């Protein structure tokens, strides 16, 4: 009746090799099978890659792996089976290795007076002891009052309060366990302000507004652009006014400009360190105040032999409409009404007749092009 007497936990190192051994008693002499817990593969007296092979020694088995991978770790099951019965137990293969660094970022940017934390992240088995250093000097040392290190469990942090072109440069994070010492080099670099935005264009223009469009700088200086600043100045003025973009949009709308006015502008990106270089100056001129746009009208019958035109407010042109001029025929007749007006009543018409009408709007600048409108009077009532 098979009974396993020895099946010990094993430890080995990555890329090394290991031997798992199951010892079992019993009459008749027990047969022995290995199963790998993870994928449930079974082994007895292969395999493909040829890394793993099993050899038996009458009442005892051994499973040998060469070139151990981290995926070899975990539980392995030994079953000793015969005609009369079976016994099964389990063991664990632990795999050790020199520390590995899994930090996704090794270059960091800051500037004088701006505190920054650099993080070192390490997987290792057994757990490593970890230190930050510069040329074999562990940090902070007593003579580096601007440095501090923290451990959070899964990270080792070096906090730098930069205050000298000496706080910038390379730092080593070094980790060691009994397999060995490994290290990862980090860089703290001096951030800069952004370079010039370019390809600046006025891509929309009106009387009192304009939208400026541009390309982002080829250099953000090492820390992300936060927003953009557009300076805008009347050529005839000495005072620049400031417009901050909405976030990182490469387009800014200028509001409240004066009509028919020549403006100069320039754009600069701002990052955490400060304001970047200005683009080349760009010039544009806002549209002029003009005459009103052509009026828009429609009508309905108004008793008795009259008709009422209603005004659907239209583009002012920058100066108040103070006068509508309705001329109608079907030779012509004129008629004027005031800007604040809502409608116009034409009177003394004939039944069943059709009329030709032209409407003009006027402001301090002049008259619009006339709007043509025609209508048919209804038949006579009884
Ligand atoms: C084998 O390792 C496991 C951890 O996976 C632990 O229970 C102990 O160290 C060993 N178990 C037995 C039963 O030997
Ligand atoms: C750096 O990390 C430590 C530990 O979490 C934290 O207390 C400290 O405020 C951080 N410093 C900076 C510059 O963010
Ligand atoms: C980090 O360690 C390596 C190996 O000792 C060394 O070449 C390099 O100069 C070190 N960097 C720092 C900042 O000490
Ligand atoms: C501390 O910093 C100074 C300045 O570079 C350096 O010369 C000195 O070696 C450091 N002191 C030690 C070894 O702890
Ligand atoms: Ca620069």
């Amino acid at each position: 009746q098979p009974h396993i007497i020895q099946l010990k936990n094993e430890t080995t190192y990555e890329n090394g090799q290991v031997t798992l051994v199951c010892d079992a008693e019993g009459e008749p002499i027990p047969e022995i099978t290995w199963k790998r817990a993870v994928d449930g593969f079974t082994f007895t007296e292969k395999s493909l890659d040829g890394r793993i092979e099993v050899k038996g020694q009458h009442g005892s088995s051994s499973l040998h792996i060469k070139d151990v991978k981290l995926s070899d770790s975990g539980r392995y099951d030994c079953e000793a089976a015969s005609r009369i019965g079976g016994h099964q137990k389990s063991m664990y293969l632990d795999i050790e290795y020199a520390p590995k660094f899994i930090s996704n970022q090794t270059i960091y940017y800051s500037w004088e007076g701006n505190p920054i934390n650099i993080s070192c992240d390490v997987k290792s088995n057994p757990p490593a002891s970890i230190h930050w250093r510069r040329d074999k000097l562990v940090l902070p040392a007593k003579n580096t009052t601007n440095l501090k290190t923290y451990s959070t469990g899964r990270k080792m942090i070096l906090e730098i309060a930069p205050t000298s072109d000496n706080d910038f440069g390379r730092y080593n994070c070094t980790a060691t366990n009994h397999i060995g010492t490994r290290f990862q080099e980090y860089i703290l670099a001096l951030a800069d302000v952004p370079s010039s935005p370019y390809g600046v264009k006025i891509i929309e223009l009106s009387q009192t507004t304009a939208k400026v469009s541009f390309n982002k700088p080829d250099s953000h200086g090492g820390v992300p652009i936060h927003h953009y600043q557009v300076d805008v100045k009347e050529v005839a003025s000495e005072i620049w006014k400031i417009v901050r973009s909405h976030g990182v949009q490469t387009m800014v709308v200028l509001n409240n400009l004066e009509p028919n006015t020549t403006y100069e502008i320039r754009v600069a990106a701002v990052n955490g360190k400060g304001q970047g270089d200005y683009s080349k100056i760009e010039i544009f001129q806002t549209l002029p105040v003009r005459e009103p746009s052509p009026p828009s009208i429609h009508g309905q019958p108004s008793s008795g032999k009259s008709f009422k035109l209603s005004i659907t407010k239209q583009d002012d042109g920058g100066a108040p409409i103070l006068e509508y001029i309705v001329k109608y025929r079907s030779q012509w007749l004129e008629k004027k009404v005031q800007g604040n007006k809502d409608h116009i009543i034409l009177e003394h018409l004939q039944w069943t007749m059709g009329y030709e009408v032209q409407i003009t709007a006027a402001n301090r600048l002049g008259y619009s092009e006339p709007t043509v409108y025609e209508f048919s009077m209804p038949p006579k009532p009884n």
